[PDB]
């Protein structure tokens, strides 16, 4: 479609200390997405994605299967997937 969606994500495995945040931001920006990425307090990576639905879906697949080159992804959990009519962000940020 040419609709917009928002979705929350959390990635499990060898996902911290592998340049995951930098690569996620770069891929998000390449895909024209806004949102954020952050290392959690439980050894995972999380955030939200917003943008054109096909681009969000491409990013979801990237988060399931690839991530940063030295990452090892066991699972990507997605939640709160929804259609949106406006963006809630103006950039794709790494949240410290």
């Amino acid at each position: 479609g040419n609709t917009l969606i928002s979705v929350d994500y959390e990635i499990f495995g060898k996902v911290q200390g592998v340049f995951f945040r930098k690569h996620t931001q770069a891929e998000g920006k390449k895909l024209g997405l806004v949102g954020w990425v952050q290392n959690t307090d439980r050894g995972t990576v999380q955030g939200q994605l917003q943008g054109p639905i096909s681009k969000v879906r491409h990013m979801q697949e990237w988060l399931e299967t690839r991530g940063s080159p030295k990452s090892h992804i066991d699972k990507a959990n997605f939640n709160n997937e929804k259609l949106i009519e406006e963006l809630d962000y103006s950039d794709f940020q790494i949240v410290a």
